[PDB]
């Protein structure tokens, strides 16, 4: 549309409903109930991401936000995608390694907060609190990244590949509160359609690219 | 009041009310824990449509969406309903048949993706847009029904009372997409009274009438 | 600020970032998997309520609703608070006393029934209907306490703690409904700085006293 960002919401979205499909095809004929589960987790992950894509697109996951005298084009359908997406993202990897429950409980709560305190940051009308909002979501990643560093007898198959997705994870998840600092949300550094190419990139690697590499692994099987 | 689709608002409220009574009173005495677990699910299902058709009665559960020109009252409380009844629903089935967790959480995910599609889809104000949220929905709704259709040694009580409530969910279920479509949601060839009324001998059907096929079943006991 | 009832959501979010990290540091080195599910839980509680204080501190969490013909200050952040606190806190009896998964789901479910009225009724504009919303969630409370006292071989220390925890939340938890139905959300007797008091020492009382207790006992651990 007149939107400059369009052209990477609708890649995002595109890319999104391929590894959707992908998935989907794939798990067809599982029956070992381990593997149906990395299955389910990992194939609903870019299908709820395709969905909040084409409400971006669309232009129904945009609002206005007023701060620094301006109004600000903010999405706030990345965040109802991410609530859901990045629980699932960390069950994967606490399924793979047979996380205790309540270290499991630890990390899904900690993710709430992170993208919660990131909502409101993003919709937040004063400008210098913004980023105290955005501080205290990345104590919260922080948290989460040291638990899948210093928190976890696997057979060997388990702990290579936990360990390859256990680094995407924390190299992809980094960024985020960058491109959101230097992005529109934050300083306005870089200029909108820049920041959603950022994100489109890092969604489609953390939620596609991850998921090739598990679902790839012998490891997902009992 | 004014608004001539209250009465079927009035009686759902009604009906869900005295549902979740006779459930509650009903549960009374169960000691068996797997009995207990169909009796939580069964009960809180019309205890939630209780509330959210009181809030539609009330007014609450009301908004005016702008598309096609017009001024349309859309009720989004239905979706608030919806978006915990119907996991809710499907659990009472992967219970009953003992499903692996890998499937459940395909079934409660493309649940949420239905109805949050739904949401969106009734709040869009470009018309023919709505129409792609429509489609995207009814695709997850009949991916549930091909689950729970084609990915099922149960004892013979178990078999039997699911195929009873398989077939009648599956027929309930798959009028939701054709009411919103022919309603005000939709093309408008149906008034909102109407509407109304239709959703509301569905939701009780689907809700009170189930539970009651389900809790009269031994199929529910250890 | 200009709000008299800053200082009680200053203090609170400071009670509720102190227990925050003092439940932090305790629970570090426990191997216990069973320790480790209620220090998760325990840690998490004060955490939410922490980013909620502050919202209502820096305004975000506060909206005006019109009723009685005035602009009635509303802080709806606390509903999103307790949706998701409340539940925990029932988890951690539940756990304590190794509930039955239907018992468990019958109280989290009546958990969301409370919190989701109360907020409904909290934004309702019609004056009586306020008091509806309220005596519908009262109720859910009454069910959840009944639970708590008739619906539960435990070794004499879960037996122990449990009895302290149940009385601590029978009596905390009913005051809710009276400070609601006193203050500015309902009748209006109590002034909002009054009510923002009570509320915080009954919430930093409710988590943080109350994991004080728990956390300290050999109840939690194998
Ligand atoms: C758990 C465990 C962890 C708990 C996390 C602690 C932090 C909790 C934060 C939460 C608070 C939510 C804030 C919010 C709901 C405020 C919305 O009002 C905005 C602010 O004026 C208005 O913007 C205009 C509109 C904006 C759009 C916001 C919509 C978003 C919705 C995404 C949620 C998804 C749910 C799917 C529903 C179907
Ligand atoms: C460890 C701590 C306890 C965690 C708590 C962090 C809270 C930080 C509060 C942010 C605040 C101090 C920054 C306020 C912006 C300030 C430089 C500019 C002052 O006024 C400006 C123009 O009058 C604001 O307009 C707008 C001009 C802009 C383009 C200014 C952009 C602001 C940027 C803020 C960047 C913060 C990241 C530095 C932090 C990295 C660590
Ligand atoms: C996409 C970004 C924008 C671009 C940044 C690309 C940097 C590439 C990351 C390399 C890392 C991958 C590790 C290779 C493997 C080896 C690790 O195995 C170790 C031995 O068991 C594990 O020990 C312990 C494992 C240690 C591994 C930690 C990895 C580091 C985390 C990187 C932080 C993020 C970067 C922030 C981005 C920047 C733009 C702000
Ligand atoms: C999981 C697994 C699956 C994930 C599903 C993928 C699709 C996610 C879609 C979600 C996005 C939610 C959209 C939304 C929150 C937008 C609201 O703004 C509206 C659009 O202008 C404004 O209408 C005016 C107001 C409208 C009213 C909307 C309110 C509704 C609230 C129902 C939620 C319930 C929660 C109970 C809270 C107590
Ligand atoms: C399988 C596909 C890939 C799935 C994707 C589906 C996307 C469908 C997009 C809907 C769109 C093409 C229909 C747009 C309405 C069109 C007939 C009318 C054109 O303009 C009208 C008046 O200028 C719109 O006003 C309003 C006039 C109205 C009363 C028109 C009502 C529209 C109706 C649409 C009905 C769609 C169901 C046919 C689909 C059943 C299959
Ligand atoms: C069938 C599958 C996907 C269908 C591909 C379509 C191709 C879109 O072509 C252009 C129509 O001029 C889209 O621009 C139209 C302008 C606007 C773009 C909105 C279209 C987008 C649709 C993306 C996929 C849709 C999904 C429909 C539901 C599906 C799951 C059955
Ligand atoms: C309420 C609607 C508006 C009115 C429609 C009423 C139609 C009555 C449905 C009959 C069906 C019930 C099946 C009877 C039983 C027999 C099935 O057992 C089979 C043997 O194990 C199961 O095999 C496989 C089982 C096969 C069963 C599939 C049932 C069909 C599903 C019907 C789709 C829906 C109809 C849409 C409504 C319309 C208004 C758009
Ligand atoms: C389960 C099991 C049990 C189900 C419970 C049954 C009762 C369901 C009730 C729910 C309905 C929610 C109502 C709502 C979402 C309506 C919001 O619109 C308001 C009314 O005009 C506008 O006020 C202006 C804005 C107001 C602010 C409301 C925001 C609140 C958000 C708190 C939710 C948190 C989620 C965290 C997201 C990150
Ligand atoms: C067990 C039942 C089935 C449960 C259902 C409960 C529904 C109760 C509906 C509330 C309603 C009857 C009270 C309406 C307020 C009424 C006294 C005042 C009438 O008009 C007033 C001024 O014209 C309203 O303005 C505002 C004036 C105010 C300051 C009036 C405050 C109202 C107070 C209501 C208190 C209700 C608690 C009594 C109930 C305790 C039991
Ligand atoms: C006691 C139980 C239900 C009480 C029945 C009441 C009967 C309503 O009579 C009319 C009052 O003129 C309702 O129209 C009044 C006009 C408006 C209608 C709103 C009333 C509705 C109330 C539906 C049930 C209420 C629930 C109260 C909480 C209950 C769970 C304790
Ligand atoms: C903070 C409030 C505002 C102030 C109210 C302070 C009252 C102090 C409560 C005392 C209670 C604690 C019980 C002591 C212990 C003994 C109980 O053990 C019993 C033997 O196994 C358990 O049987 C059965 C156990 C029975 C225990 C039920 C306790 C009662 C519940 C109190 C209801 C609440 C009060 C409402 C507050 C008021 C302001 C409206
Ligand atoms: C059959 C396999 C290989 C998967 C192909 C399905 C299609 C969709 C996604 C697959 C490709 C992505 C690889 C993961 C990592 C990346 C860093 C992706 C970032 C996007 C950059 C654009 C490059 C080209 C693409 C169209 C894949
Ligand atoms: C004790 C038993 C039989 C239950 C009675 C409790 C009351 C509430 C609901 C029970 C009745 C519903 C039967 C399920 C199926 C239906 C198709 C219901 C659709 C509604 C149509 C209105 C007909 C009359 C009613 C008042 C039940
Ligand atoms: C190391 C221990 C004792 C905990 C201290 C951590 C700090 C934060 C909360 C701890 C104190 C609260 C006790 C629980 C019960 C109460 C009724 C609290 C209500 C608040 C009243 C204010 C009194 C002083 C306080 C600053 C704790
Ligand atoms: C599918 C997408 C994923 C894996 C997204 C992850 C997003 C985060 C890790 C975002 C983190 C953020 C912060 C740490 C600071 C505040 C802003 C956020 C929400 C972008
Ligand atoms: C208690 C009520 C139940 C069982 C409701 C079920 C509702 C659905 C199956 C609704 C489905 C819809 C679609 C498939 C298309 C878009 C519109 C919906 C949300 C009505
Ligand atoms: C951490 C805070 C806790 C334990 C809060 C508990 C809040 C309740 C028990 C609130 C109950 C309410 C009702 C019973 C009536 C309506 C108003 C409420 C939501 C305050």
């Amino acid at each position: 549309t007149g939107r400059p960002e369009w052209i990477w919401l609708a890649l995002g979205t595109a890319l999104m409903g391929l590894g959707t499909l992908y998935f989907l095809v794939k798990g067809m004929g599982v029956s070992d109930p381990d593997a149906k589960k990395f299955y389910a987790i990992t194939t609903l992950v870019p299908a709820i991401a395709f969905t909040m894509y084409l409400s971006m697109l669309l232009g129904y996951g945009l609002t206005m936000v007023p701060f620094g005298g301006e109004q600000n084009p903010i999405y706030w359908a990345r965040y109802a995608d991410w609530l859901f997406t990045t629980p699932l993202l960390l069950l994967d990897l606490a399924l793979l390694v047979d996380a205790d429950q309540g270290t499991i409980l630890a990390l899904v709560g900690a993710d709430g907060i992170m993208i919660g305190t990131g909502l409101v940051g993003a919709l937040t009308k004063v400008y210098s609190y913004r980023f105290v909002w955005w501080a205290i979501s990345t104590a919260a990643m922080l948290y989460i990244l040291y638990v899948l560093f210093f928190g976890f007898s696997m057979r060997p198959e388990v702990a290579s590949t936990f360990k390859v997705l256990r680094n995407v994870t924390v190299v992809l998840w980094s960024a985020y509160p960058v491109v959101w600092l230097i992005g529109s949300e934050g300083a306005g550094i870089v200029p909108l359609n820049i920041e959603t190419l950022l994100f489109m990139v890092l969604d489609v690697s953390a939620k596609v690219g991850l998921g090739l590499i598990l679902l790839r692994s012998r490891a997902i099987f009992g």
